């Protein structure tokens, strides 16, 4: 998930 550039 890139939800806040978190790109997990
Ligand atoms: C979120 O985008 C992640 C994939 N990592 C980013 C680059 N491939 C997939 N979903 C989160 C992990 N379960």
């Amino acid at each position: 998930x890139c939800y806040x550039k978190t790109c997990t």
